[PDB]
């Protein structure tokens, strides 16, 4: 056992734009011109940025000795997540976790005639239902050897503090991982096209800058506020509503810099004028034009199912072993409102949603279908519906009526198509629903 | 002529709507505010915008 490394260079994985020692000693009269007086600076260039892999050195006195280490410094950090205000409690017991949900109703004019003969007729009442799965199970892995590493420090102390960084840097990366997580989360979210997206880089004022985005937050939270409800701001298109108190605004960095210079600076009363909901800052997202995310305090369903380490010692090779076991379920519900206000270029109609997902009907019955297109601007897109079930004389009206002929026997899909793309180039945005036959 | 067109424009709207408020409310009161034609008088709380 003896590891030994030869003819190290000083530059090993460093491209340089421009040679420092060359642009001093050539380029008279420029601005390099101030450490021309500096004797010693090649040294300091070839040096001062850093050393990797060293080799012994022997002075320039005496050859025969060699030059030794002067200072040791162990670095140490330790690091959290600031979104683990955003779970819930654990459950020990269970895998699965059902969400339901129940809409209203429509109005229909009072005839006492046409009341004759539907007394007893049935009005399916609106009711939804989702289902979240645990589908996170990992676990760390470090291994320790004290006496193969005693032979690199001469102090306990430093030996010690080594030895507590691994240990440390283990829930680092635990903490790392959930937030990364967790930002996967909206990021998975906001790549579906489930998001209410709106559009805050196009004002409509000769100088709409610098308040156009404030302007839209403050809107949209109010919409979401006011007491009667909307379908516009949630993926499953029910008839809800938030709470000021509930409305959670994930901002970028970026976005937050340019509120604090621009609007609350030069404007006096910056309560008339500041964000609306709770203010959590993050480093940005993956998303391409992604800004700010609102949602309520319902939308996450973050449990934790699993949390454990377990050691072990191997004498023979005198190591231990230390494992650290981290199961958890990361979901997001779709019945809680969730708005992403985006400052780039999005696609005309971003999704289609059939307002019942699942049915199940007769061999003579028939159903009626909704379609709620999801549109970034004014323009209205019209709907295609069609039916890819194969048997013959089912056939869907353009309303969103579909029949089921008398004799077939196979799982129906229900398709609503929208266009937005130009001729010769089609560009179709599908909400699918699923049927299924009774007899 | 648009509210959201301009700054202006929203001072402009402002004024306006200031100036009808306080008109309305006038003790001698007027007939110009309603479809009737006749002489009436509102109050400054019972006006909703």
């Amino acid at each position: 056992m003896r590891i030994t490394f030869n003819d190290v260079k000083t530059s090993l994985g460093i491209t340089e734009s421009y040679d420092i020692v060359n642009a001093i000693r050539n380029s008279q009269g420029d601005n390099f011109k101030s450490y021309v007086p500096l004797a010693t600076a090649n040294n300091v260039a070839e040096v001062g940025a850093g050393i990797l892999i060293n080799q012994t050195v022997q002075n320039d006195f005496i050859t025969s000795l060699v030059d030794r280490i002067g200072l040791v410094v162990i670095r140490q950090v330790s690091l959290n997540n600031p979104l683990k205000k955003f779970k819930k409690g654990q459950i020990p017991l269970g895998r699965t976790i059902e969400e339901i949900y129940t809409d209203i109703t429509k109005e229909k004019q009072y005839d006492a005639e046409e009341a004759e003969q539907k007394v007893f007729e049935r009005e399916m009442p609106n009711v939804k239902t989702l289902f979240h799965e645990r589908n996170r199970q990992g676990f760390y892995h470090q291994t320790i050897q004290d006496d193969s590493l005693k032979t690199a420090f001469v102090s306990w102390g430093n030996f010690e503090s080594f030895v507590s960084s691994i240990i440390n840097a283990i829930y680092n990366s635990a903490e790392v991982d959930e937030y990364e997580y967790m930002k996967l989360l909206v990021d998975n979210y906001y790549s579906k096209g489930l998001f209410t997206t709106v559009k805050i880089d196009e004002p409509t004022s000769s100088t709409g800058a610098l308040t156009e985005f404030v302007k839209k937050m403050r809107a949209t939270a109010r919409k979401l506020t006011l007491p009667q409800g909307s379908r516009d701001w949630n993926s499953m298109a029910v008839r809800t509503r938030s709470y000021m108190e509930d409305l959670h605004l994930i901002i970028d960095a970026d976005l937050e810099a340019e509120l604090d210079v621009d609007v609350l600076a030069k404007a006096f009363n910056m309560n008339r004028t500041d964000f609306l909901g709770n203010v959590t800052v993050i480093d940005g997202f993956a998303s391409t034009g992604l800004e700010a995310v609102l949602v309520d305090k319902d939308w996450f369903m973050v449990y934790d199912n699993l949390h454990k380490m377990e050691t072990v010692r191997n004498p023979r090779g005198l190591y231990w072993n230390y494992y650290y076991h981290v199961w958890q379920t990361l979901s997001v519900s779709r019945f809680a409102n969730a708005v992403a206000f985006v400052s780039g270029d999005v696609p005309a109609v971003t999704q289609v949603i059939v307002s019942p997902n699942i049915a199940a009907v007769k061999q003579g019955g028939q159903q009626q279908f909704t379609a709620y297109v999801r549109a970034t601007n004014a323009k209205d897109h019209k709907v295609v519906w069609s039916v890819e079930g194969g048997s013959t004389g089912t056939a869907i009206t353009g309303d969103g009526l579909l029949s089921v002929s008398g004799n077939e026997d196979n799982q129906l899909t229900v398709k609503a198509t929208v266009d937005i793309g130009t001729e010769d180039k089609p560009k179709l945005v599908v909400g699918e629903a699923v049927v299924s036959i009774r007899p």
